[PDB]
């Protein structure tokens, strides 16, 4: 049965509820963003209206052939309204397209849902600062203390100096990028415009990004592997057996492989030879210090978490991080 945390109370809508059939009473199924374990279920034979962001329209449309006539995409920052109610979405700081919604009921109560956030200051200066929140359908993937990662830019600054001085030093080394989801795209882009590269990447994949609305994307994709000293290959060939096949594949050429699995939460590589094997702590969701701060600048004054509700010790423990900021910031 589709859980309390994905319905919005006073209304008709789900969020992210797609693996549940048919939910009774749902009106409108919103979809916060095009990773696998929010979009499960959804099809092309998904008969009922949904609501995305443009990005996430076109997954939909080009990736699951969701018929686009129950496709509704929404902009961004904009006051829309769905079957009667005011809704706005927010950039998510996620992956591409991955929104926040704002539900304004009309009794008054506003309800914001971060989907799956990577939470910034930067938020705090935008439409969420004007009125006040009272539920809060939060992300918690992190919520606990010994989730501290770097930002982004510190992350990205490490793997850009570490290709570079490494195809610098031989010129006929490969870099290798793991990628499964959409999102941590900055990571292959920023890596092949330091070495004046395009990306190579299977069909489905330059298919993906091309449904991302990045600007100048073809200027920095290809689906011609060997002209590319950058190459995107899944995740779970990201390991020395994988590498070793991928390395021969390349006509022979490419003496060395030098590989990033952007994993978050867990830096020197795992070598096996002529391939090393750098996971980088590149993360889209909030660390727990940014799901603090933006809790406590918010002051909701109910809380569910999304993420981690499946057993009461994760339950209780989160419950008693929410009192502790609470007591804290005096809301
Ligand atoms: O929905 C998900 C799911 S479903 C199964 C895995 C995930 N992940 C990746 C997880 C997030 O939490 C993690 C904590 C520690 C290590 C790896 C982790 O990877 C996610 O980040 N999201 O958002
Ligand atoms: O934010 C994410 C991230 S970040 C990395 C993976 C994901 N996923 C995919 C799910 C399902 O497939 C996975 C496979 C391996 C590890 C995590 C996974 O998590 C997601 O569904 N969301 O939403
Ligand atoms: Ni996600
Ligand atoms: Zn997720």
């Amino acid at each position: 049965t589709c859980p309390f945390y994905k319905k919005i109370p006073g209304t008709g809508f789900t969020v992210d509820a797609f693996q549940y059939g048919v939910v009774e009473g749902c009106t409108a199924y919103f979809l916060t963003h095009f990773h696998s374990d929010h979009y499960a279920g959804l099809s092309k034979h998904f008969t009922f209206p949904v609501y995305c962001s443009e990005i996430t329209g076109n997954l939909l449309k080009n990736k699951l052939h969701v018929q686009e006539q129950y496709i509704h995409p929404l902009p961004l920052d904009t006051e829309c309204i769905v079957n009667g109610v005011k809704v706005v979405l927010l950039d998510a700081n996620h992956c591409p397209g991955a929104v926040m919604i704002l539900f304004y009921l009309p009794n008054g109560t506003v309800i914001l849902h971060t989907g799956d956030f990577r939470a910034d200051p930067s938020m705090e200066r935008s439409l969420l600062a004007d009125q006040k929140v009272h539920m809060l359908y939060l992300d918690t993937t992190y919520c606990s203390p010994e989730y501290t990662f770097p930002s982004q830019q510190e992350v990205i600054r490490f793997a850009i100096n570490t290709a570079f001085e490494a195809v610098t030093l031989n010129p006929h080394a490969l870099v290798v990028c793991g990628t499964y989801s959409i999102g941590k795209e900055k990571v292959f882009l920023a890596i092949a415009d330091v070495l004046g590269s395009k990306v190579g990447m299977s069909q489905e994949k330059y298919k993906t990004l091309q449904c991302l609305n990045i600007p100048e994307i073809n200027s920095l994709i290809t689906t011609d592997m060997c002209s590319s000293l950058v190459h995107l290959l899944p995740m779970m060939q990201i390991n020395f057996k994988g590498l070793q096949s991928h390395l021969k594949k390349c006509g022979g050429k490419y003496n060395q492989i030098l590989a990033f699995r952007p994993t978050g939460w867990t830096v020197i590589p795992q070598t096996k030879g002529n391939i090393s094997i750098y996971g980088i702590p590149y993360s889209e969701h909030s660390s727990y210090l940014e799901m603090k701060r933006f809790v406590q600048w918010l002051k909701p004054q109910k809380i569910i978490p999304t993420v981690n509700v499946g057993t009461w010790k994760s339950r209780s423990t989160m419950e008693k991080y929410f009192r502790e900021w609470k007591l804290e910031a005096g809301y």
